[PDB]
């Protein structure tokens, strides 16, 4: 059991409206042929158009809302929504395009996909709240066969060109007519009282309903992130590597390190509070500081309430020392800490639109969080850019312009001339710090942080 069964059960009561006297007794084998496709008993990869939940969670990444709406059916105009904020109205002779014929309609869905996913997936996955005309309009613009690989390159077809007879992948599909072997979910198959905005109300607020195709699109895409990553959480699955995913998890593990040791160095706090991920390792393992866990897995629905995580009776007192938390999401942290959150509102690849302002990062694993709010950080202030290092000042062993910087806090630095192996490891610093915050994290500090108090640790 990996894929769907064609001979499995669907649910036409959502379609009979579009699509009256329609069978309740229905297949998606006999839904493919209705929607105007033929299967030909064929194995060669592309067993079913739909899928499962299961699969489609593991293609959150293809994942695009579609919705389709009655103009006016063949003698209709329809206008196709799409969770990009795209409208294209089809003539059969928040963007709205005037109506067209479907082989310009065709090109320009097309190009669409391919800009929106080349950097995302290997797939397009429809995310719909079937009625029926989205369903009967996919053979205007979708063409089905065996699995096949790009004319250009190694990954597989996502298009198809009637001009050329040829296959391209999202990179290579410029100019291309068809969407080829596309994926697609009906969230409504899923058990759900009411309709569409009815369901998407109770825990989104941030997506309307302007009465057009792209906002149901968009409000059906994020139900089904609610549904399986809100919801209900899977950290097992795993997703392939489509970006930084390295450099940036390295470069978050090196500020860690740098910022928890200076802050202990600096204040000297005689107990530290890690707050968070219950799998936490000390960062700063040589620091003579009385280390104490506490565990809270990440948040992907609301944020912490620091109420919650602090009272109901550790050592108790969270005033004493420093709280570090890293990841971990509160409404508003106390005065006396370190923080690493991740700002939701970061436009990148591995950051996916996600339900009630907050969104889906996906990097190894996905974690939906919640919406970035600066009123959780009034009791501290932006921790400044710094690199220090305790380190002997010695090259051994990518040529060299010397490096004169306020924020290299080194015995080098302070001595008056900063040295070749702490230049170097301040540029790589530089690089990975730079990495971090380009990719959505945002550093908070204890007002008192002062990097000043660095300068004596070299006596
Ligand atoms: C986006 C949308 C449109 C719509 N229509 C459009 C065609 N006329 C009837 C109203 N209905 C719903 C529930 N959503
Ligand atoms: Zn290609
Ligand atoms: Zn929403
Ligand atoms: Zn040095």
């Amino acid at each position: 059991p990996t894929h769907l069964s064609v001979d499995t059960k669907f649910k036409t009561e959502g379609l009979c409206v579009d699509i009256p006297g329609i069978p309740k007794d229905m297949t998606y084998r006999r839904l493919i042929s209705m929607m105007g496709f033929k299967m030909n008993y064929q194995v060669n990869g592309y067993p079913n158009m739909f899928i499962t939940r299961e699969e489609a969670i593991r293609h959150v990444r293809a994942w695009i809302g579609f919705d389709v709406e009655g103009c006016h059916g063949t003698n209709l105009p329809l206008q196709l929504g799409f969770s990009t904020g795209v409208n294209l109205v089809a003539v059969p002779t928040p963007l709205m395009y005037k109506g067209l014929p479907w082989n310009v309609v065709r090109i320009k869905i097309v190009q669409m996909l391919s800009d929106t996913l080349k950097n995302l997936s290997d797939r397009v996955v429809f995310v719909l709240w079937a009625h029926g005309f989205e369903l009967t309009s996919m053979k205007y613009f979708v063409k089905i066969g065996p699995e096949r690989t790009c004319c250009l390159c190694d990954r597989r077809a996502t298009c198809f060109s009637t001009a050329s007879d040829t296959y391209a992948c999202w990179h290579h599909s410029i100019g291309f007519d068809y969407v080829y072997n596309p994926f697609m979910i009906d969230v409504q198959q899923w058990g759900f009282t009411g309709n569409l905005q009815s369901n998407h109300d109770l825990y989104c607020q941030v997506h309307g309903n302007a009465h057009v195709a792209s906002c149901d699109a968009i409000m059906t895409r994020c139900l089904a992130v609610h549904e399986c990553f809100v919801k209900r959480v899977d950290w097992t699955i795993e997703y392939p590597i489509i970006g930084d995913e390295l450099k940036i998890n390295a470069a978050c593990r090196k500020v860690q390190h740098m910022v928890v040791k200076a802050a202990l160095l600096a204040d000297k706090f005689p107990v530290l509070h890690d707050i968070g991920n219950p799998k936490a390792i000390k960062c700063v393992p040589q620091a003579d500081v009385e280390w104490k866990f506490y565990d809270a897995q990440p948040c992907s629905d609301k944020a912490y309430k620091i109420e919650e995580l602090f009272y109901s009776y550790h050592s108790d007192k969270f005033t004493d020392g420093v709280c570090l938390f890293w990841n971990c999401n509160v409404d508003r942290y106390p005065a006396n800490s370190i923080v690493c959150r991740f700002d939701t509102r970061v436009l990148s690849n591995l950051n996916l639109p996600g339900c009630d302002g907050g969104s889906l990062y996906v990097n190894k694993h996905a974690f939906h969080t919640p919406a970035f709010d600066k009123s959780a950080f009034v009791n501290l202030k932006q921790l400044p850019f710094f690199y220090y290092s305790d380190s002997p000042c010695e090259s051994h062993g990518i040529d060299y312009v010397p490096l004169k910087s306020a924020t290299c806090i080194t015995r080098c630095n302070l001595g008056g001339a900063v040295c070749r192996h702490h230049a170097n490891e301040y540029r790589l610093y530089l690089d990975a710090y730079n990495m971090m915050i380009s990719a959505g994290f945002s550093l908070w500090v204890y007002k008192q942080f002062d990097t000043y108090n660095l300068w004596n640790t070299f006596t």
